[PDB]
């Protein structure tokens, strides 16, 4: 029988790691990447394809969840697996990030706000979020925190950092009071201080003090750009305990996984634009019309196999849902291709190398 | 090695006829229903979706086809088989409805029109139809006509049969002129006359001493009520050569089937509505929201293996793309399943006993 949660790391190179995730449902390889199955393309696809490619672990929305169809709906039908189709394990955001992106009233005690597609009013907080978590049914789950806009004072970040820690408080208080979710789910927190140092230091020593499975480090890719994104990395992951997930919200391109790996970092995720490995294409370009090869000529998966760059810029020209699920499809697969090259290169001692020989090709 | 086409009754009950056409790319078990290959939801769905359903042969639309992405391209580029991803017959239609349907200047020449897409200037003729038919590369090529409108006086209604006869004569010709076509694909001719015996008499009379490998009964599906497309169908048919398909171009409902496979019809096409054995039902509607049931009890497709009434409701209610290809899957399915009974029931003798049944319980 698998534990709730250990995370053991199998090999090292710098800060790089490689290790597995094991939990009720299922192992999870790191470095990991999850696709958000509850996008309308990505669940279009079936999630025998979706595990085809190679994913793991899939993330789910929060947010667009209890907005539609509603978490209590998904939980007295069956949860969020039997949703999805999923049986492996799934990781859910706490909803707090497209309230503020899409939705508004805040105070110490959580949010209230109004649905962006029906004007109902609607109320989060660390207890209301780690109860619709439960309801999901949801393996891993996401402190709820407040963000910090970029660029921010550090008056501002730092009130909004120590909020969030409160707020990790509670969110821990609420899920060790739920039976269910404490002995079957994994907790993790949410470090926060936006570009300052000293900030992300006693954010992640607060984390570290209340305890979580894993720590992700939040507050980036919200405008400041790869270097800035990498230099905070570089103070802010080693702040964090060595010994448990270290997973960066949000992040995204593949150049920036690459980096983000080399300072420490376990997982990811993100949401006419395909990956290749000399760099991403637009399909719709002209330039491809005549093109019969696929989108990339090493890609092992199923479209790859079938579909020219010509056929996939004819349908997504004109709109087709085929055309969008073909690059879907494909794009999920690049990036567990991209993630097994790191685990690989990484466990052979070769990480640094296939990231130099990596750039070289996809900025070629 | 298949023949380029082989029309075999296998048995009879009535009206009612059971066999199979065998062509280069495969058999087609009568009476036969095509799924519309070129719709958006369809071609979303794999072709092995498609076929596993029990499809013999899909039907695509010259129309949009020559349109989106052009018949030269398709062509250049490997031809519709490939295109669809549907390795076995194929049947496109002349493109003549969809002009008159969807996009004028007639003559007896052919016609010219606007793109519904893009205002671009398009013509067709017998000769240009054939053509692109051809380009397209399909199994069973129609003959393009003219079509009458309903209600159409007796005038209007001989003129459009009479010009439609002289126009099978030159698609028959055209057809017969390129090699590749005539020998690997096959032609059908399409009776006219609206609901006036004599004139579908005259032309049930032109297409047989012109000859084609088909006859299709067009002119109906146009407003007329089932009452009368019966009523036409009921001395129409007979006037079709017997040893030869009979096909009902645009229909329909599943009763609509029954009724004209009673009447002597062979094949059939038809682009929240879900089939059920117990009469057609609106997901949509609100008595579905906690119904746990599949959408048919009795249906062994994919998604009636998977997935609840509540959970489609929610999708197509949500406008997302799984609802409506969950809907189309089962959709088709449940038309291949009730062409399956008609052919079972046919072969054994017992097929009216099956429509009373089959109306008794859809009805109820
Ligand atoms: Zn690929
Ligand atoms: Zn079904």
């Amino acid at each position: 029988d698998r534990p709730r949660f250990s995370f053991s790391i199998a090999a090292r190179e710098g800060k790089a790691r490689t290790g597995t995730i094991e939990m009720k449902r299922g192992v999870i390889r790191t470095p990991a990447f999850m696709p958000v199955g509850t996008a309308a393309t990505v669940k279009a696809l079936k999630p025998e394809t979706v595990r085809a490619t190679g994913a793991d672990i899939i993330l789910g929305n929060t947010y667009h969840l209890m907005l539609r169809p509603g978490a209590e709906r998904i939980a007295k039908l069956g949860g969020l697996h039997s949703f999805m189709g999923w049986d492996r394990p799934i990781l859910t955001d706490s909803g707090g990030y497209q309230v503020m992106s899409l939705s508004t009233k805040q105070s110490e005690e959580g949010v209230t706000f109004k649905s962006h597609l029906d004007g109902s009013r609607h109320m989060l907080s660390p207890e209301r979020s780690i109860e619709i978590q439960h309801l999901l049914g949801s393996d891993i789950v996401m402190a709820f925190d407040e963000c910090t806009p970029y660029p921010a004072t550090p008056s501002r970040a730092a009130s909004s950092m120590e909020r969030s820690m409160r707020w990790a408080k509670r969110s821990r208080d609420a899920f060790d009071s739920r039976k269910e979710q404490a002995e079957n789910a994994a907790l993790f927190g949410i470090q926060q201080g936006s570009v300052f140092e000293n900030l992300r230091q006693q954010s992640a020593d607060a984390l570290a003090e209340i305890g979580f499975d894993g720590y992700a480090v939040g507050g980036l890719a919200v405008g400041e750009g790869q270097d800035e994104m990498f230099r905070v990395l570089d103070f802010s992951v080693p702040m964090l305990p060595d010994d448990k997930p270290h997973y960066l919200m949000g992040v995204g391109k593949p150049d920036d996984i690459v980096g983000a790996v080399e300072r420490g970092i376990d997982m990811f995720d993100c949401v006419g634009q395909a990956f290749t490995w000399d760099g991403p294409i637009n399909i719709r370009n002209a330039r491809f019309s005549e093109d019969l090869k696929p989108l990339d000529s090493e890609c092992h998966c199923a479209v790859c196999q079938k579909w020219s760059r010509a056929y996939i810029h004819d349908l997504i020209r004109a709109g087709e849902i085929l055309g969008a699920m073909l690059m879907t499809e494909h794009n999920i697969a690049f990036y567990q291709q991209l993630m097994q090259k790191i685990r690989d290169s990484i466990s052979e001692g070769r990480f640094s190398q296939f990231a130099q020989d990596f750039r070289a090709r996809y900025f070629a």
